[PDB]
């Protein structure tokens, strides 16, 4: 924020101060007893015997407009100044209004300061892109030997993009200035009052390689001397966040439903319906948002911007909770992993899980997932919207809560039914001693990651909601749903749609889900098997959250 | 830190119970109006109308050594338990003792935890790395169905070595139990008391794609049933902070002395005796150190373990100074660039600037310096000792310091003085208008990295001593010393080594230094031309800090 000016008596000499900075004098280095100095009224003086600051009232109208003299006993000192008006403001209050300490930092929380940007994947697009403006209040004269320059560093030139609007808040695919080729550019800018736009974008999500910062700095050069190299003046610069891509969880209200059968569905528009929801026809794939205070839009990932546990079916999301002090208001992204690695077990890809951790906003939580034989969390565990308590349930499949209709069943005198209508009666299943002790382990990896959500997740027994499921054993000892699994079910807000287990099953689960305030309706074809895997029914987009990412502190 | 049991009135359940772990008990699972509980002297109870959770006293001598009995109306429900102890314990302290919340977080400061490895680059060897100890106190026939594991996740199965010691303390190089091939292996522990000790090496320094930490988990396996998976039954790890390179400044006191010419090492060897340190005989490197609890070692990069501005006479450190509130214990670390990004403008390779931050301990600074045409901050820039203030002096070249020194001998009457003794008039010098503006253009680049010092490192002018230097103009309108710089001088305490520039010059240079309590010594050689580089005369290896790196909060 300084600047030295070193005065001699032999020669007076000129020097340009920019509004804003701190101008400091120096005197004792081509010096005598005392000093005394007197200057213009357009110049401020606070400190004679032998530090000196100067401080510009306002911009000036011709160069050498303001002068300070020094006297030194006795012999005079002169000093011809130029005070100018740089100003390089952006968006750092985050209130979507541009604003002109401190300035070369972003950060976290309400009472903090950064501007953000937006990823890119005509003033259509102009709605988008975040807008910084410079101020230049200088002499008529003044850009005849000064120049500025537009710069971003080398490693940071290829995640951003600038450019310069021609004509008002329109602009061309040639008015480029800053990319990732153009490190920097000299800006053309005349004397007098002007303000010129620059709209800027962000080409890269943050990532192990890229935190998700961007500085873009703007240079004043003199250029009086033609055989002397450029002199850098002064410096400013805005820091940019790029905003990261944020999932969103059952609890968010739904806004568009996607579907992809004839039976399926009608009950699917009639839950739709129910909910008051968006329904258009025409499962690998995860639709969160990215959030800024000017815009917010829906990005879709999978490969309205764009092994098996590689997949984002194995990719969840909390509702907003409290642990242990912190706060995770945007909750925490789920996803499944081995207990512990081997050459037989596998994981999510390193680059997929880091990128995951980029986006600090919703810290992910490593989950056992891995004795599945598809792998995916989704396949044990969900959410649903709850009344009271912290206003959500966690809904975990439970081998037991099955077991213990099932052998009611017997206890009623129902232990001829028969299900799958190969068939097989429920006595059966009950006797089968093989069947119990393949249970009896599932229900031991789900009670793993029953503790992990307690803890990760700060969750009592009075949060978790067991859903009766069995589960069987596929090759290689791996775990499979023994009937369609009721967890992995479509929340759209308190209107619920149950895959149909093929009842006693859909009495149980009604009543596990209905003090809740939840209307529950089964669906006949919710996974259909393709010939060899099982897809998901639908997919749901829902409103981001109201919390603003930026003031939340990782 | 918890694990549930489901206990059931049809058959009695074994559970292993970990000490130091919460056990929660499930009841309603499979039950009835009230429950009473009776357990074991062992077993601690603490919760009756129809949670329960369980504490052991201490470790079982044999399998279902105590007992628990739930009581239901009367049906009873029992549970046959085994309390185990483990523990893997590690120097969560810092105090170089290894002692056994939270566990699984490493923070910095000195009310905080978290171990510290060394990077590698016998009982010797075993010195240098860290220890963990794991403790198992079970029955004796408990690891026939069950058995422990040591793994590291894939990603940072390369960053670490762990050994386990065969006999005693001694270790062979094929007791590698994790390494950049084995992410996980098998511990083979006896039943009963039995500790054993493992020792772990870091691999690779912090850097953009190691943030510096590595966290061994060891895990507790139930393999009663051949036919079913692995099942973890507990999870225990401690979290590994690799050492990171810190570089020492001029401030602290020398220890050994390397230079490498005939009068040159005859005034080496009179300063290295008075300030009473060694010296060997027998400029491209930087000496640093690593330091753990246990033990300290010198570490040199280059290339007692191991463009123009990518050399590591570019890299220097401040001494410990406070800005703005923040605290730097181990100073910063200086290195140039360029203001700002161009086609003919050079900068300090991206990786080598990230390294550089990675060891988050000494935050760098980027400074100017591209104007020099080798780009060397030492170029112009240096560090003494000093009585008062900060305890330190900052050392810039100065030719207005020089100048003034020069325009005084022709008003003395000693304007017919000649240099390099092709030679120069001092009159010449002074009366050459195309070197003064050449110098001026010098004065305005340092003068730039004044203020930048005067910001980052928070020093005030009573912090800097201009040191008389003058420069030139080589090709591309590059900068280069007139006359070897004094700066670049060799610091020993309180005892200087300063160039000799061919006296007057000599006289004023002690004037400035002597009052800081500093012995002037010049040297006739220190630099010398190398047919075409200029190399640096000696290299000091410096004692470390007394701060710990890692009570630092960055
Ligand atoms: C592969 O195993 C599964 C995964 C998921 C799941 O929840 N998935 C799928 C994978 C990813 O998409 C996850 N994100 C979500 C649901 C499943 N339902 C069944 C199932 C079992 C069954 C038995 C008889 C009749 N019908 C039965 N069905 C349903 C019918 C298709 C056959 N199985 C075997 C499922
Ligand atoms: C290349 O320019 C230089 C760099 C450094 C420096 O400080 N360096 C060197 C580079 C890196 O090692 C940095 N880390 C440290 C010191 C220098 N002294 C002189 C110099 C100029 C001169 C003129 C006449 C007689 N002698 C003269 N000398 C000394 C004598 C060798 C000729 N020049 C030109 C230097
Ligand atoms: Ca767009
Ligand atoms: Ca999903
Ligand atoms: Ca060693
Ligand atoms: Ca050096």
């Amino acid at each position: 924020q300084g600047t030295l000016i070193r005065v001699t008596p032999e020669q007076p000499t000129h020097a340009v101060c920019v509004l804003g900075t701190l101008t400091q004098l120096d005197i004792c280095s081509s010096a005598c007893t005392s000093f005394s100095i007197n200057a213009s009224p357009g110049v401020v003086v606070d400190i004679w015997p032998l530090e000196v600051t100067l401080t510009m009232k306002v911009a000036s109208g011709s160069t050498g407009d303001q002068k300070v003299q020094i006297s030194y006993y006795p012999v005079k000192a002169l000093l011809y100044l130029t005070g100018v008006e740089i100003s390089l403001c952006a968006d750092i209050t985050r209130t979507g209004k541009v604003k002109p300490k401190d300035q070369r930092t972003w950060t976290w929380g309400p009472c903090g300061q950064g501007a953000i940007l937006l990823v890119n994947c005509d003033s259509e697009d102009l709605q988008d892109m975040s807008l910084m403006t410079l101020s230049t209040k200088t002499p008529k004269d003044f850009f005849t030997n000064h120049t500025l320059v537009l710069h971003v560093a080398r490693s940071e030139m290829d995640k951003v993009r600038v450019f310069q609007a021609t004509r008002g808040k329109l602009s061309s695919k040639c008015s480029v200035v800053l990319g990732p080729k153009w490190p920097s550019h000299y800006l053309m800018v005349p004397g007098g009052k002007h303000n010129m736009d620059f709209y800027v974008e962000a080409l890269a999500f943050p990532d192990t390689d890229f935190p998700g910062l961007i500085t873009l700095t703007i240079s004043l050069l003199d250029t009086s001397n033609l055989e002397l190299p450029e002199a850098v003046v002064f410096q400013d610069s805005v820091v940019f966040r790029v905003a990261p891509w944020i999932m969103t969880p059952n609890t968010q209200p739904p806004q568009e439903v996607y579907a992809c059968n004839e039976d399926f569905l009608k009950s699917v528009t009639t839950l739709a319906m129910k909910a008051k929801c968006k329904l258009t026809i025409c499962d690998e794939m995860e639709i969160g948002y990215i959030q800024a205070p000017h815009k917010t839009l829906p990005v879709v990932f999978d490969s309205f911007g764009y092994s098996g546990l590689d997949s984002f079916g194995n990719l969840e999301v909390s509702p907003p909770v409290t642990v242990r002090g912190k706060e995770y208001p945007l909750g925490r992204i789920l996803f499944g992993d081995s207990c512990y690695p081997s050459n037989d077990s596998r994981q999510m890809h390193q680059a997929l899980q880091d990128f995951l951790s980029a986006q600090q906003v919703q810290a992910p939580v490593k989950l056992y997932s891995d004795w599945l034989s598809v792998g995916h969390v989704d396949e044990f565990l969900s959410f649903v919207p709850a009344p009271d308590r912290k206003g959500f349930r966690l809904l975990l499949a439970s081998p037991r809560s099955c077991y213990k209709l099932f052998q009611e069943q017997q206890n009623e005198g129902h232990g001829e039914a028969l299900l799958f209508e190969k068939q097989q009666k429920i006595k059966n299943i009950l006797s089968n001693k093989t069947l119990r002790e393949h249970n009896s382990f599932v229900e031991r990896c789900i009670d793993w990651n029953r503790e992990l959500l307690k803890r990760e997740l700060g969750l009592a027994e009075s949060d978790i909601i067991d859903i009766p499921q069995l589960f069987k054993l596929k090759e290689f000892s791996k775990a499979e749903a023994f009937f369609p699994n009721m967890v992995n079910m479509l929340v759209l807000g308190k209107h619920l749609g149950i895959p149909k287990p093929f009842c006693c099953l859909e009495e149980k689960v009604c009543s596990l889900l209905e003090p809740l305030g939840l209307q529950c309706t089964f669906i006949n074809d919710f996974f259909t098997y393709h010939i060899g895997e099982v897809h998901a029914g639908t997919n749901v987009r829902r409103k981001p959250f109201s919390f603003k990412w930026w003031n939340m502190v990782p």
